[PDB]
């Protein structure tokens, strides 16, 4: 189809290679796959991590918390992977150039990290066991050890039916949100969340609930849907399933 869309597709595959040659996807595993490359953690200020290709060396900020350290790595690997490919890296200078080309890149490294941390197979494995549910999300994130928001988007891209996924924290407030396939009813951040809503009941009752209800659209209009909430340390993850 479009360039980016096919470009995205490729950058997905490359991950699939790199890490198909791996024993899982914990941090240290992703490091051992580094085919003769210098990998160093130090303090880099506000810099998360940079990849110097001529010294074949990755740098990750030792200061930042672990999760992003892990993410940064996947992202900067994807940096690595890319430049490793000419047929792709070429296609890019064919429909893009300038800062454009830069902004595009980093979005792919992002797309990269995505896949490289959360395999297309760990997701379907979960969707299969728990369905498209707040629960599923809660696991993938745990199991993958990634950010509530990272899963959110991953989980959705690989979902058949109309369904919305949403993270929630107390002020409630939607924090992030994503919708599968061809659902064009969107749910913003900031969107407040009523105390009567099943999602809430589940937080100060740290109790996994599952029942019908609606999408608490901030435009007031209650759209009906099946909801499955899974609460945890300060947040509840939530799957609205549109009929
Ligand atoms: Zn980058």
């Amino acid at each position: 189809p479009t360039a980016l869309a096919a470009a995205k597709a490729r950058m997905r595959e490359l991950a699939a290679s790199y890490g198909a040659g791996l024993p899982g996807r914990d941090t240290h595993s992703l490091m051992h796959g580094l085919d003769g490359i210098t990998l160093t953690f130090m303090p880099m200020g506000q810099r998360d991590g940079a990849y110097d290709p001529e010294h074949h060396v990755i740098l990750i900020n030792s200061q930042v918390r672990p999760e992003r350290q892990r993410f940064t790595l996947a992202h900067e690997i994807s940096h690595a992977l890319l430049l490793g490919d000419d047929d792709l890296l070429s296609d890019l200078h064919d429909e893009y150039e300038g800062d454009r080309l830069e902004q595009v890149i980093e979005t792919l490294c992002n797309v990269g990290a995505a896949a490289l941390l959360m395999p297309a197979e760990l997701i379907d494995d979960l969707l299969t066991r728990f369905g498209p549910t707040g629960r599923a999300l809660a696991e993938l994130a745990r199991r993958a050890d990634v950010s509530a928001t990272s899963a959110l988007y991953a989980l959705a891209e690989r979902t058949a039916p109309p369904v919305i996924y949403a993270v929630c924290a107390l002020s409630l407030t939607v924090r992030a949100s994503s919708a599968s396939a061809g659902v064009k009813y969107s749910l913003s951040a900031g969107t407040p969340v009523p105390d009567d809503h099943p999602a809430a009941l589940a937080l100060d009752t740290r109790l996994p609930l599952a029942q019908d209800s609606y999408v608490p659209f901030r435009s007031g209009r209650r759209m009906p849907a099946y909801v499955d909430a899974f609460p945890e340390r300060q947040r509840v993850l939530v799957s609205f399933a549109l009929p």
